[PDB]
């Protein structure tokens, strides 16, 4: 009765953005990682961290494949804060 149809709107709203914002920011790392290189001058290797990345991305839309029904989080996966 409580029809929470609205109130279930601001979670995929809210929701939908954590993957916006959380996609982006990885290639931050690579400049960062080619500016610490300045010190180390290991840039060289960046090709290898890089495969990391695609394996551990192309790995992570899988996952979210089989929950992209799911979308959210799952109900009963939660934390207090």
């Amino acid at each position: 009765m409580k029809d929470p149809k609205t109130l279930l709107r601001v979670s995929i709203i809210g929701t939908t953005l954590v993957a916006l914002s959380s996609f982006t920011p990885v290639l931050v790392i690579l400049l960062g990682v080619v500016g610490l290189s300045a010190l180390t001058g290991y840039l060289d290797y960046v090709l290898l961290p890089a495969l990391a990345i695609f394996i551990g991305l192309t790995i992570y839309a899988i996952q979210r494949k089989r929950q992209a029904d799911a979308s959210s989080t799952p109900k009963f996966n939660g934390v207090k804060k």
